[PDB]
Parts: structure tokens; sequence; C-alpha cells
């Protein structure tokens, strides 16, 4: 998990909004076995992804490109791939970086010197 | 006959006057049914879910209203009875 990344549990939020199915495990996900552990769905209503009945494999989860990637293990194939981005606001990490090399400062009366 | 202690279990007696307004077949064997996850309540039909769709209402209100209650609540601004405001 990059610095310049969304917050972790925004991003285990959306994979929870993403599965309309309610998910067994979620609880037990964190910040460094999200890559290994399997999805457990609890299978009431149709799969929000592939619409199937059931799946004989667990989904699992991946990180790529600052990016979060879901997928059904076994025969990805017969289910759709869904991918969801991962990184910050970009405008404000520039701000960020810009203000770090103290190029603008406040003149305590009102205006700012550059 | 729904309250809100009872939406999640009362199945729903719909009139099929025109074909379902969601799946479009003629009648459901199986009547709908609501459950309420991730501050949403979900709509789907009983025995196989599949031969109806699914579909999401969110239940959250406002989120920048709120933002701004929880703001009010720690009496961080104030007026100044002169015509503006100190934080």
């Amino acid at each position: 998990w990059e610095p310049g990344f969304i917050s972790f549990e925004d991003a285990i939020k959306r994979v929870s909004k993403i599965f309309i199915n309610s998910i067994i495990n979620f609880n037990d996900l964190d910040e460094n076995n999200f890559t290994t552990v399997p999805l457990v769905i609890d299978y009431v209503t149709p799969c929000a992804l592939c619409k199937k009945r059931s799946h004989k494999h667990p989904h699992q989860l991946s990180l790529e490109n600052g990016a979060i990637r879901i997928y059904k293990t076994g025969n990805p194939h017969s289910c759709k791939v869904k991918i969801v981005p991962l990184d910050g606001n970009k405008l404000f990490n520039i701000a960020q970086r810009i203000l770090d090399t103290n190029s603008v400062l406040l003149t305590e009366r009102g205006d700012h010197i550059v």
C-alpha cells in the first residue's frame, strides 16, 4: 500500500459495495493478506458480476498498476473481471508536493509571496 | 403493512396487472422481498433469485449535510453578531 493510494478501508468498502451478496469473511481482511485470502461469498442473490447461480471456485483479490482487481479463481474466464482504481486525488497530491518546497508563503498582512 | 421492523420479513403481494416492473416476466411463483445491507435496500425475488433481476436503492441521506452537522456539533465556528464569523 503506497502513500499515494486511497485509504485501505475505503477500498475494502468499495469491494463490499461492488458485491451485492454479503461477504462472510469480510472482517478477516487486513492490510497484509488481501491478495492471498479468497473472498467467501454467501450467494443469496445472484452474483453481481456474472449473474450465475454459484461459483465452484472462490473469488480472489489482486493488486496491480496501483489499482485493485477482482477475479474468480480456477477458471477466471467463466466470470467477468472488474477493476477499481486505488490511487488518490491527483491534484491534492500535486498541491502537497508544490507546498513541500516552501515556494509560497503568507505575508501576515493578507497577500502572498512567491 | 410494512413498517420499520417487519420490512425485511414480510413478502410483497404484487398485482400483475402489467408484467413485472423489473424482470418483465408475467408473474412470480415466489413473491419479492427486501433486505438491508451496506446502507441500502436490496429488492429480490424469493425462491430462485435468477429468474428475476436484483435492484439496489441507497438509503443514506445527503452526505454533505451530515458532514456539516458533524462539524457544527464541535462548536468550532460562531457568529459575531456584527455580520461575520469567527473560527
